[PDB]
């Protein structure tokens, strides 16, 4: 019947969204490695977007591609806040290290900039329009 039908398709399933998340943090950890390399090497200069920020948003948007159709949505928006969240720790490590505060000054402007371009293309990307991004932490 109907009932016996679920009960087998729940123990089936049982452990679904666990294990998404489980092969997702492998692809984390993937992105959090190219952002370190990328961010470490980060200059603040024009033209934007810059070289960087090029093949961040390159990649993030092949990942989107690549998962799509393997990912229910909601699991993809959680995927992509913690790919972001990997993205702004790098980001505010170099800022730092440059020394580039948020001061509305020239060097602040082109990193505002480039965060622009990044926030344009995650937001562009089919179901990711309203995330959260928080992008104001970087100058934390
Ligand atoms: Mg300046």
């Amino acid at each position: 019947d109907q009932w016996s039908m679920l009960r087998h398709f729940d123990h089936i399933t049982k452990d679904y969204h666990d294990h998404i998340a489980e092969i997702s943090a492998k692809l984390v950890a993937i992105m959090d490695s190219l952002f370190d390399k990328l961010l470490s090497k980060y200059e603040v200069k024009a033209p934007v977007p810059s070289p960087c920020f090029r093949n961040i948003c390159k990649q993030m948007t092949k990942m989107h591609e690549a998962i799509f159709d393997l990912l229910p949505e909601e699991q993809t928006q959680m995927l992509f806040l913690r790919i972001n969240a990997s993205y702004k720790l790098h980001l505010k490590k170099q800022l730092s290290h440059l020394n580039v505060i948020n001061d509305g000054g020239p060097q602040n402007g082109l990193v505002t900039a480039d965060v622009a371009f990044y926030t344009g293309n995650l937001q562009a990307l089919k179901g990711l329009k309203d995330l959260d991004l928080n992008m104001a932490e970087i100058w934390e």
